[PDB]
């Protein structure tokens, strides 16, 4: 026996990240970078975990956080997590174990200006709050406050993450809710209220390799913001990019969860119209 | 969720490639074409073809012959291998004009003509594009590269003509007379080729050589095919003989040697190829 099929690369991977040459750095952040781009969402799992690349791309984000830098090797550091931790519990607890959120409120603190730095950090949690288990670590009362007002950043591709971070919390309940109920319900209303006011964004914010996160933020009739959001996004990457999406709502089973809103009888209006809006779109994908 | 996948790798491309570091870029340039000789080839990216097409762009504007213009130029080689696809966005993108450009600023670069000349060898490969290489100050440059003295330059220059030629008479569009001075000027230079020092080239496959072989009447195109299957199989046996044999080389090569009326410079070189490819037993 010898060392296992990944110390080469790993050993590989630190040399470039902590050379005195930052062109290495740059080298390695881009070929992380195109990796998380291009393989699947277990192999970038199988890799983060046994490359510790969440490890490694969050020592880069604290050197660029020391500095006050911003550069393009932040952004695709950022971006990198943010990709990393698509659909993927285990790249998300691994953030959560290396101080992950203590440095992404660094980031948020240090860079309030930066919006598409802020885009890139609560994209990363946002995929976060989508872990159950993981829950509990985002209960921290700065943290809601500070996206509690990023909620209502007049930039939609800041506040669409706030929002979504927000409905996954609320989401599940008063039982997990380990804040005051006052301040969770007050949110619960300026989350509807915030979405009412989002222009159509002209670009994509975000691309999705599955619509199931969303499915149980559909059936919480009792916390309408929390639905509103979910349908909202459904219908802005339908309607933005239908040959991806539309036959994926279906096959996921989107159609009962929208048949469920539409027919419920007591129903939130707002959430009516974009339920059946999305239907209709996805009726003439006949 | 996470960003878009596609985007994110065109950004990183563009943010390397276009880097002011220029160790950066030349790295950058380095990695991207030593990754498109090795990947497999199709399955496109025309956003790097792009990029790098800017690059010989500006490379000619200030007039630099460096490592960074040559690895940019061996990146477009290599990713026009085998690609019709990329080959047509190169012409798309005004890529037949800027080459012409180089070609005419660097008329003693001979490393740099030999990676230009490469990448037209492989669009003069791809019957679609025919009509685009139908220019009359395209085929007046290549047509004097025919004849220099470096056989690297003249080798690729050779294999353009040689695509070109084999196509008939009623492809080709520009003057008949040029076409058979052309004819004559292909069989007359290729017999005055010294053995080249180095493998000039690589080939994933012999596909588009052997149409060429078949061209008994205008002996020049074969003897181009003949004279380059003899090269690689000699400087890279095992590697080109297994290659030749498996697509059907032998049967090619001795339907050449058992025609009665074979160019004796062409049938030579065949006979070689095929002892050759034997005592590969």
């Amino acid at each position: 026996g010898g060392f296992n099929r990944f110390e080469a690369a790993k050993l590989v991977m630190q040399w470039l990240c902590n050379h005195e040459d930052q062109n290495m750095q740059r080298m390695a952040v881009a070929i992380i970078s195109i990796l998380a781009a291009k393989l699947s969402t277990e192999q970038t799992a199988q890799l983060g975990t046994e490359l510790f690349i969440v490890r490694q791309l969050l020592q880069i984000v604290k050197q660029k956080t020391n500095q006050n830098s911003v550069d393009t090797t932040l952004k695709f550091t950022l971006s990198a997590l943010w990709n990393l931790t698509d659909e993927s519990p285990t790249t998300c607890r691994h953030f959560i174990e290396n101080q992950g959120l203590e440095l992404f409120m660094r980031v948020l603190e240090s860079f309030p200006t930066e919006s598409s730095i802020q885009q890139k950090v609560l994209g990363l949690l946002n995929n976060i709050a989508e872990v159950q288990e993981l829950h509990s670590e985002l209960m921290w009362k700065d943290f809601i406050d500070h996206i509690s007002s990023l909620l209502h950043s007049v930039e939609v591709e800041v506040s669409y993450f706030a929002a979504g971070i927000i409905a996954h919390l609320i989401s599940r309940g008063e039982q997990a809710w380990t804040l005051s109920r006052s301040q969770r319900n007050s949110l619960l209303d300026d989350l509807h209220s915030a979405i009412l006011k989002w222009p159509t964004p002209e670009c994509e914010m975000v691309a999705y390799r599955s619509f199931n996160p969303f499915f149980p933020l559909l059936g919480c009739f009792t916390t309408p913001g929390v639905q509103l959001w979910a349908v909202w996004a459904m219908q802005h990457v339908c309607s933005k990019n239908p040959s991806r999406y539309c036959s994926m709502l279906i096959e996921e089973g989107g159609l009962q969860h929208l048949y469920n809103i539409k027919d419920h009888e007591h129903t939130d209006p707002h959430v009516q119209q974009i339920a059946v809006a999305i239907l209709d779109s996805l009726e003439k994908h006949i």
